Formats: structure tokens, sequence, C-alpha cells
């Protein structure tokens, strides 16, 4: 199973470019924009320019028209770079030209060509206007009509989890996090073998509106549930687990995996999802983990 991580525009390089630079493995990222400097500045493997006669090489100037139109003429070049893939991640930042307007697009062609479309994008900081966030709004409303799942993530959340000295590149790691912690979640759930396989994750996630992809880690006495709790908690997600409608959830552990420990874990998650649940759970024994424990969820609808 082949995983691409796609950034679309300013944000979305920005956030290849941390991620890259802090060592993803056997994923395969790309970079596409209209701004051909971002473009030399990006370490992505897989680079496309896109809408060149449209901005001579600029960026979108905050024209989401622009990004648009920018990604349907690039079409050909989109799905030369996707194919191959089994699921993709579209990650951006709402609100500019670029992002707002190719993103859906390569989003929308990823899903057409057969993938599972993941989308994890932001909305602008209150403080960039009303202006902005309106139009991150509508990048919003097209991304969710162009993905399976959709993860939306706003900037303000980032204001509520630093102090006053908090570097701004700290601060924008803790939102890498979310789009990392969801590529190593389906890549270990894919990974053998968890009982588990790509089969299970399309059921769960194939056009199923918003998802939550977590892991959790503990230890001590309270670990499955600990574990559990970290796994479906993040403060900087628009969507909360409640009411999920689907869960792919495993719990990794070593030989001194308990059966009880399994259906803490699985009772946390549980609670919180819909009566109808359709819960797909695993489990794997890994001696390695020592006295740890690993819960991953992923949640849907
Ligand atoms: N979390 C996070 N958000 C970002 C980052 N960079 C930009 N953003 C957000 O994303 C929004 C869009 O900014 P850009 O991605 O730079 O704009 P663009 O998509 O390239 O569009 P144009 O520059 O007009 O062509 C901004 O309003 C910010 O709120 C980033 O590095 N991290
Ligand atoms: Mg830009």
């Amino acid at each position: 199973a082949t995983l691409k991580v796609i950034g679309v525009g300013g944000g979305g390089n920005n956030a290849v470019n941390r991620m890259i630079d802090h060592g993803m493995n056997n994923v395969e990222f790309i970079a596409i924009n209209t701004d051909g400097q971002a473009l030399n500045l990006s370490k992505a493997e897989s680079k496309i320019q896109i809408g060149e006669k449209l901005t001579r090489g600029l960026g979108a100037g905050a024209n989401p028209e622009i990004g648009k139109k920018a990604a349907e003429e690039s079409r050909e070049q989109i799905e030369d770079a996707i194919q191959g893939a089994d699921m993709v991640f579209v990650t951006s930042g709402m609100g500019g030209g670029t992002g707002t307007g190719a993103a859906p697009v390569v989003a929308k062609i990823a899903k057409e060509m057969g993938a599972l479309t993941v989308g994890v994008v932001t909305r602008p900081f209150s403080f960039e206007g009303r202006k902005r966030q309106t139009q991150a709004a509508a990048g919003v409303e097209a991304m969710k009509a162009a993905v399976d799942t959709l993860i939306v993530i706003p900037n303000d959340r980032l204001l509520d989890i630093v102090d006053k000295s908090t570097p701004m590149m700290e601060a924008f790691k803790e939102a890498d996090n979310v789009l990392r912690q969801g590529v190593q979640g389906i890549s270990d759930l894919i990974a053998v073998g968890a009982n588990l396989d790509f089969a299970d994750v399309k059921t769960i996630m194939s056009n199923q509106g918003s998802a939550l992809m977590g892991i959790g880690v503990s230890s001590g006495e309270n670990r499955a549930v600990e574990a559990a709790k970290k796994a479906i908690s993040s403060p900087l997600l628009e969507t909360s687990i409640v009411g999920a409608q689907g869960v792919l959830m495993n719990i990794t552990g070593g030989e001194s995996l308990s059966l009880f420990e399994a259906q803490e874990a699985a009772d946390i998650v549980q609670d919180a999802a819909d009566e109808d649940v359709n819960m797909i759970f695993g489990t794997v024994i890994n001696p390695e983990l020592q006295d740890e424990i690993v819960v991953t969820v992923i949640a849907t609808g």
C-alpha cells in the first residue's frame, strides 16, 4: 500500500518541508505550488509548478480563482504524480489563493483516480481578519466535497497550547503532528500484521466526512486507558470523537498485554462512539515494547 503526502500552497509546502526535515520515510512527498520560488526552497522529492501561464511563477495573490484555474490546467501533471497511490494526504492552509483553490482540485483528482483521499487543512488565525476566514471557509467546503475524510485544524487552537514565549516553529510543529499521527497510524495498521489491513481502512474511511487519527503511548497500571485517552484527544482538532460512526482501533503491547486492558481501552472509545458504531478492533503482540502499550485510533463519521 503506497502513501503519498501532497502539500499545496505556501502552508502546504512549509508543512512538507518541516516534516521531511524531521524525517518521515517510506512516504512519497509531493510539493505543488503556483509560487516558483517556494518550490525551489522545497525539500520535496517531487515538485509540481501549476498555473505558470497564469502567474508567471508568482503566487496566486490571495485569489482562489487563480489557484483553482492553475490546478485544472495542470491536471495531467497532477494525475501523473499521483498514479500508483493507494492513499493520498492533501495538506494545505486555507485562506490564500493557491491552497484554497487548488487543494480541492488536487484532492478531487486523487479520489476520482481511486485513491483513498484524506484532507488535512488549516483555518487562519482570527487576527488574519474576517475576509481571510470567510475565504478559508469556502476552501473547507470545497475540500469536504472532494475528499473521503477531512481533518480541519483551526490555527487559533495553536494559541491555546503555547505560552507567551513558545517559538512559532514549535507551535507549527505541533500542528504538523496531526498529519504525522495520521500517516504513521495508517502505515503501522497496514504493516504486517495486525489482523487488520487496508481493506479495513477503506471500510472505515471511504466517504465518511470527518476523521480523527490518533496514537497514544503509555505505561504503568492504568496504561491501556491512558494510551487510549491520549489517542482520541487532540486540542487542535475541530472534530471531537463523540458520535463516531466508524472506528478502526489497534492495541499493541508486549507479552504482558492482558485481555482486560484491551477491553478497558476499547470501552473508552466505545462510550464516545454512536450506538450503531462500525468498530473494527485489532491486537498485536510485539515483545519489543516491553512494558509499553500503544493504542491507535481512527474514528470517522
Ligand atoms: N499551521 C500553519 N498554517 C500556515 C502556515 N503557513 C500559512 N498558514 C496558513 O495558511 C493560510 C494560507 O497561507 P498560504 O498557504 O501561504 O497561501 P497560499 O495557499 O500559498 O496562497 P497564495 O499565497 O495567495 O498563492 C494562511 O492564512 C495561514 O493561516 C504554516 O506554516 N503553518
Ligand atoms: Mg503563496
